[PDB]
């Protein structure tokens, strides 16, 4: 409780097929994480506390959403896009 963004940070990216991936992206199978690599960059702490309020993360995941989020900064946040078939075992 406490919705507040005034800061301009719309940056659209519909067309993305992630042929990027990484070997933090093989490691976030590895951990099992709920979010992909490229989500836990794009969440701020504020924001991903949220995601923790209900789903608890274990100290191998925390270590690894600690790694990713300090390597690929920048903010390619994939929007509404019909869904896709990820390449993932889940």
């Amino acid at each position: 409780m406490g919705h507040h963004h005034h800061h301009h940070s719309h940056m659209k990216h519909s067309s993305r097929l992630e042929a990027h991936l990484t070997r933090d992206e093989l490691r976030a199978k590895a951990l099992h994480i709920p979010f992909p690599v490229e989500k836990i960059i794009n969440l701020p702490v504020v924001d991903f506390n949220e995601m923790m309020s209900k789903e608890q993360f274990n100290e191998a995941q925390l270590a690894l959403i600690r790694d990713i989020r300090r390597r690929g900064k920048n903010k390619v946040a994939a929007q509404n896009c019909r869904k896709r078939k990820l390449e993932n075992i889940v």
